[PDB]
């Protein structure tokens, strides 16, 4: 019968292994596992063992991947035609594999011998280890795990290695399928899905493995590309395929990205910049105006009730505090800011937050929200208010935060269970709080000491309130009022957000006795403060609050230091609080210490505590916009941001601007129309992996656009044929692959001749050899390739049948070519136009078949052919699946072409098809198609116009209008992208690092020929040294410098030696070192040896890029989110992050580049995921970033004029 494997991921399911093979986060079936089922049945059905039965695999097709879920079973069905020799597996009846398979009868041990490498004694002595071997397949989307991480040894180009046997034969296949795809040159996911013949004998296998050292058995695994042939033990994978498998968006991790900035203290005119909030104010004081004398919103509606005309108040009032200019601060980021704040003074994560009159204060849909990015933050919110039932329409979105409710009214003390709260928040902008004192007295009491009181509210003498109180004539209260109320109850104001109309956010604090602060400065450069910060620190019985102080050395990292001695046992409560004045201008004065201002800041007691330019706040994260920046570029092209999504179809600044490379043999053409293909659509849907396209493409460039027309560099209407990327305002070609724009053809038509005119005359003149008067067969005769191929062949007069889909498609193709009659024209959606050559050619057939088609129809046209017929595959549906043609068709003396117009770009002779194209076009053979023209901001449409289907002729993006002035003699929005010259060094520091390497190769993609690598100790690992040697091969100028940026010396030998390539264009500072530990382990030694990587080589780095690099563009250093939130046991980490980041800053102000980007933990690559860090564990309650993600964050963040970014991933 039929077998039946049931595929268990249990623990204890005797294959558990498999659900370590994990790809792009799904576990998948592997593609061996197939093959070890259906040995397995074989091996059943001849009556042997397995490892008893020699076993041949032919013509192995996997026709879909089998994800194994979580819990569960998979039934695989397998089933075995002995006679045929061939196997089928199936998962649901819907086949997944198909073969042959049978018993090696004559096994050959000569077959299993290491073929000989093409470049032999390579004298390498690097190769990759089994971890570096794992991260370069993590880093292309392979989560193997350790059942599935058999490779323990590699060659720097993947033909040999060592692959470990763990008496497993899917794990041991795999990791030769891994081997096979280690050295290939393509990017991301690769799934085998045919592979020509498996010789697999256990027999010799037994005998060709050996132990190492560690008693473990291994055997020697050799890939031979130009064989296309992997030997490892008694198994021989011969013809293994592999397609792109597109990587899921699911697994595309989602992270939070904020700007790190700086804010005062006092804020005011706060939401200026929106104009509605301002529309509506002038609204508000018009209505206002004219009862003494947008707008549906409620503030608004009311006004113009009580124009019209007590009930009206009353019944608006729900409705009221939900007005935009009432919530406009809520709305804002001066609120995240005081949370922030609120946050950062805090004896651990707890955080309880307790609302005062939450019915119209509205602030439970708000705060926790804005505290969701804080990673280890537990918060506990409590919506409390007088009346219970006025918190019942808000029950649901209570539900949803998980938010506390209770009873409370401000008048009254404050319950017991409501006590003691850390955070205490009010919006009483409509709610009515009483009596001002007794309230503020209950609230102030209910507050722990040191808590936070948050008020939102409206200020008497302002245009919002003075338009409130009209309307409602306890109450509204000004500020002077406000403040004295606050010094009444013993409140020390700490924050001050102001709006333009007079709300405002009031951040107050309830002081706590402390002693005599003791004031340490942490401004020494021989970082001799540390021993002295951790001898008081040493104590726990005495709480007097030390004040670090850094008056000096603007560029001070206090910042970072502080924020995570904040959260390490020693100092939680010590009041572990700093003092900076980070002045990033010379003018402005600084702050004298021992004066009022300090006083006022130990008044405040703020944790964070710094003086930049006259200003007194401190620094805080704001979420970042997320829309894709963008600039008026004259050189841009279209992308679709996600696969698959014609909606996501956009303008992306192109490398073609940067980098201008004007020299012969290539030509900057302006693009003014753009053809869509069926290629273009087939890569934007997703149908076509972008990989598929011959030619050398990165994993970021978009394909889009074989074809173009518009003007030269001399200015001449020329019309062009290119490999990809036709789709721009600009375009790079050689002129090879140029015509010139005939006078009477506009520049709109000529956009549609090159790629069908081409395809055409390839197949039918070169290939086809289309002698005068033979009989045609022409696909999809109402198409591009169709027509031209129909209008050559009329132009040899040849009998012609055109197949189309559609009545109206027959009747333009009448139209257009009056010598087709009536029975030159079949059906395309069905197999019956056969029988209609078939009858109009006598039974003969056609002489030559311009075959589109697929499937049924690619059969009905192979039966079309006559004798001595030519067949010419211009699709790749067939071609790409393989899929079998019957080998008798080849008795009638039957050529099969399959015509490909692409390896036209990427080999030659392509000038015969040049010149055949124009003489079509000089004999008016060449007609252009029909053109349906999109404007360029309309691409999208034009994208989803065709791939309907119903178009006819041709698609033209217009991507800028033809001038009529002559024909001899360009500034639109596109997304920003990081595209680097040619002509430029840049520079990365620690760039053979983990994220260092991986930042040189995307810079490399973007466009980076000029490279310099800082390592202190040069090439060590194998994966380093294949990396360098790639980046070498395929052109790139990386030098590897010991060069140390830690000295102002080694600082400027390394930009000497990056200037000695050319002119430096981005200094990139991954430079780290760990000398991570409790403050108590802490040593002077350790903060000097970890900032001198970070802070002494930033500030070296600075130096020498001022002095000697002019015409810098990048300036960036790759700090760590613990300087911007707080990581115990890395307290040195965090001092250098902040004090990189000051530099940063100081260097922006100055309007000099600059960028620290706060990076979470790193996944694929870096140090602590290579040590222990397995997989993506929660590391201090932030994801570890995939790479690629971290890359699109990178390009994101250096297209913006945020000085400091970070990103991370929540757990
Ligand atoms: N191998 C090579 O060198 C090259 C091959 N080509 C191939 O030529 C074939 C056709 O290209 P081309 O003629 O320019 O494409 P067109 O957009 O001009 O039209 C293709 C024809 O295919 C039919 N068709 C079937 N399904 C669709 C659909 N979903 N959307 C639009 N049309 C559809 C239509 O004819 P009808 O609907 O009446 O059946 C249409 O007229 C493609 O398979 C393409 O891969 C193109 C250039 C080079
Ligand atoms: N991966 C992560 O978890 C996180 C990383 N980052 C940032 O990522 C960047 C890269 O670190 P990462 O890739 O992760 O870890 P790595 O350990 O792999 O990279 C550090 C590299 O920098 C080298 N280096 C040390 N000192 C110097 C120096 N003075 N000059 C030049 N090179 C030096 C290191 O020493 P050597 O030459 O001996 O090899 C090592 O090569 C750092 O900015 C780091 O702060 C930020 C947050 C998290």
């Amino acid at each position: 019968s039929a077998a039946i494997y049931n595929i268990d991921t249990s623990s204890e399911s005797p294959d558990h292994y498999l659900v370590d093979h994990t790809l792009d986060g799904r576990v998948l079936f592997p593609a061996t596992g197939y093959l070890s089922i259906v040995w397995k049945t074989l091996a059943r059905a001849l009556g042997l063992g397995v490892e008893q039965l020699p076993v041949v695999f032919e013509d192995v097709v996997l026709h879909q991947a089998t994800i194994l879920p979580k819990t569960g079973t998979v039934s695989l069905e397998v089933r075995l035609l002995e006679a045929s020799r061939a196997f089928e597996v199936s998962e649901n009846g819907n086949l997944v594999v198909s073969g042959k398979v049978y018993q090696w009868d004559d096994p050959d041990p000569r077959l299993f011998d290491h073929p000989e490498s093409p470049t032999p004694n390579p004298t390498e002595p690097l190769f990759l280890a089994q971890a570096e071997v794992y991260k370069e397949l993590r880093l292309r989307g392979y989560d193997y795990g350790p059942h599935f991480q058999g490779i323990l040894e590699a060659s720097l180009e993947g033909d040999s290695g060592r692959l470990l046997w763990k008496d497993n034969w899917v794990s041991f296949m795999d990791t030769m399928l891994q081997m096979s795809i280690l050295g290939s040159a393509k990017h991301g996911l690769y799934l085998p899905t045919r592979v020509t013949a498996i010789h697999i004998d256990p027999a010799t296998h037994r005998q060709k493995l050996y132990t190492l050292q560690d008693k473990a058995q291994v055997a020697d695994v050799v890939v031979s590309r130009w064989l296309r042939v992997t030997v490892a033990g008694g198994v021989h994978i011969s013809g293994l395929h592999t397609e792109s498998a597109p990587r899921r968006q699911q697994e595309q991790q989602v992270p939070i990205l904020e700007k790190f900035c700086f804010t005062p203290h006092t804020e005011e005119g706060c939401l200026s910049e929106r104009a509605a909030l301002q529309e509506e104010l002038q609204l508000c004081k018009g209505l206002v105006q004219a009862l003494q004398t947008p707008s549906q919103q409620e503030l608004p509606r009311l006004l113009s009730a009580a124009c019209r005309l007590a009930q009206v108040l009353a019944q608006e009032r729900p409705k009221l505090p939900e007005d935009p200019l009432l919530s406009g601060l809520l709305d804002s980021p001066a609120l995240k800011a005081c949370l922030d704040t609120a946050v950062e003074n805090m004896p651990s994560l707890k955080m309880k937050v307790v609302e005062v009159l939450a019915g119209h204060g509205h602030l439970y849909s708000r705060i926790p929200g804005l505290l969701s990015p804080h990673p280890l933050l537990q918060l506990s919110y409590t919506a409390t208010d007088r009346h219970p039932q006025a918190l019942e329409a808000a029950q649901a979105e209570l539900q949803q935060h998980d938010v506390a409710q209770g009873q409370w009214d401000p008048a009254d003390p404050a319950p017991s269970a409501l006590g003691s709260a850390d955070l205490l928040v009010c919006n009483c902008a409509v709610a009515a709080l009483g009596d001002p004192a007794s309230a503020l007295s209950n609230m102030v009491a209910a507050l722990r000491e040191g808590g936070f009181l948050l008020l939102h509210t409206l200020l008497r003498g302002h245009p919002l309130g003075d338009i409130v109180a009209f309307l409602t004539s306890q109450g509204i209260l000004s500020q002077d009022a406000w403040e004295s109320l606050f010094s009444r109850v013993s409140l020390r104001l700490v924050g001050l957000k102001k709006s333009f109309y007079g709300s405002t956010l009031f951040l107050c604090r309830r002081p706590t006795p402390q002693d005599s602060p003791i004031f340490l400065p942490v401004d020494d450069t021989s970082f001799r403060w540390v021993e002295s910060l951790k001898g008081i620190l040493a104590d726990e019985d005495s709480s007097r609050p030390v004040w670090l102080k850094a008056i000096n050395c603007a560029t001070s990292g206090v910042v970072g230091l502080v924020n995570c001695l904040r959260r390490e046992p020693g100092g939680n409560r010590l009041r572990c609080v700093l003092l900076s004045n980070l002045s990033s201008t010379s003018h402005v004065p600084e702050v004298d210490p021992g004066s009022a201002e300090l006083q006022k800041v130990l008044q405040g007691d703020l944790v964070m505590n710094v003086y930049r330019d006259g200003a007194w706040g401190a620094f805080r994260h704001f979420l970042l916009e997320e829309d894709k920046p963008e600039e008026p570029t004259a050189h841009a092209f279209v992308s679709t941001l996600t696969r698959g999504d014609l909606s996501s179809i956009r303008w992306v600044c192109s490398s073609l601007r940067h980098a201008q490379p004007t020299c012969p043999g290539a030509q900057l053409c302006t693009v003014y129309y753009a053809s869509l293909n069926f290629r273009d659509i087939m890569l934007a849907t997703g149908k076509l992996s972008p990989d598929a396209i011959p030619g050398k493409w990165t994993s970021q460039d978009s394909l889009l656009g074989m074809e173009f027309s518009g003007r030269d560099a001399s200015g001449k209407r020329v019309m062009g044929l290119v490999p990809a990327k036709g789709l721009a305002t600009s375009v790079l070609l050689s002129p090879d692959f140029l015509w010139d724009v005939p006078s009477n053809w506009t520049l709109e038509e000529a956009a549609s001749v090159p790629v069908v005119y081409s395809t055409a005359y390839y197949a039918l003149v070169v290939r086809g050899r289309v002698r005068p008067g033979e009989t045609l067969l022409i696909h999809s005769g109402s198409g591009g390739v169709g027509q031209a191929a129909i209008a050559i062949a009329l132009s040899l007069g040849c009998r012609v049948f055109t197949t189309v889909g559609s009545a109206e498609k027959r009747a333009y193709l009448q139209a257009r070519f009056p010598q087709l009659d009536s029975t030159s024209f079949a059906n395309s959606r069905d197999t019956s136009f056969e029988q209609h050559v078939l009858w109009h050619t006598g039974g003969k057939g056609v002489d030559l078949v311009l075959n589109s088609l697929a499937e049924e129809k690619l059969q009905a046209s192979v039966r079309c052919l006559a004798t001595h017929g030519r067949f010419l595959e211009i699709g790749k549906f067939d071609l790409s699946q393989n899929h079998p043609l019957g080998m008798a068709i080849f008795l009638k003396n039957v050529t099969f072409h399959g015509v490909l117009l692409d390896a036209f770009f990427n080999e030659a002779d392509w000038r015969e098809v040049w010149a055949l194209v124009q003489a079509g076009i000089r004999d008016g053979v060449v007609r252009p198609l029909k053109c349906t023209v999109f404007h360029g901001a309309q691409v999208e449409d034009a994208f989803r116009y065709m791939a309907q289907g119903k178009h006819i002729g041709k698609v033209v993006v217009q991507v800028l209008a033809e001038e009529p002035e002559a024909v001899l003699k360009k500034l639109m929005s596109a997304i920003s992208k990081t595209f680097c010259p040619a002509h430029k060094s840049y520079i990365i520091a620690g760039g053979l690092g983990g994220f260092g390497l991986e930042l040189a190769q995307w810079l490399i993609q973007r466009g980076v020929q000029k490279l310099v690598l800082t390592s202190r100790s040069g090439i060590r690992t194998g994966y380093q040294a294949k990396q360098v040697r790639r980046w070498r091969r395929q052109g790139v100028q990386v030098q590897v410098s010991t060069s140390n940026i830690s000295s102002l010396e080694g600082a400027r030998g390394l930009i000497a030696e990056a200037a000695q390539l050319g002119p430096v264009g981005g200094v990139f500072n991954l430079a780290v070192v760990l000398r991570d530990g409790l403050l108590e382990n802490q040593t002077p030694e350790f903060f000097q040896d970890v900032c001198k990587p970070k802070y002494s080589g930033t500030l070296n780095l600075d130096r020498v890029t001022r002095e000697a690099c002019p015409e810098l563009d990048y300036f960036v250093v790759f700090s760590s989110v613990s300087c911007g939130r707080g990581n115990a046991g890395q307290s040195n980490y965090g001092f250098a992050n902040s004090a990189m980041e000051r530099i940063c800053e100081k260097r922006r102000h100055e309007g000099l580049p600059g960028l620290a980007v706060q990076w979470g933990a790193i996944g694929d690559v870096g140090i602590l995921v290579e040590t222990m860090s397995t997989n993506d564990t929660i590391v201090s309650g932030t994801l570890p970033q995939r790479m690629a993600s971290c890359l699109e964050v990178l390009d994101l963040f250096l297209n913006q004029p945020h000085m400091v970014l970070s990103s991370f991933v929540l757990a």
